[PDB]
């Protein structure tokens, strides 16, 4: 859901400018759900961009 903590499962170079680029381990806000691609922003470089949700996982995954 919105304002979940994800962290990056693998890297990802974004090929479009609205994309973020993201190593594996870096840990990211998700803004917003739009199917395969999120909204999120990255904590470390606080840039916003859609990133494909497969290469994410949420760091809470019990609940």
């Amino acid at each position: 859901e919105q304002g979940d903590i994800v962290v990056a499962l693998y890297p990802y170079d974004g090929i479009h400018p609205d994309d973020l680029s993201f190593k594996k381990g870096e840990k990211m806000k998700v803004l917003e759900e739009h199917g395969e691609w999120w909204k999120a922003k990255s904590l470390l470089t606080k840039k916003e961009g859609f990133i494909p949700s497969n290469y994410v996982a949420k760091l809470n995954t019990l609940e």
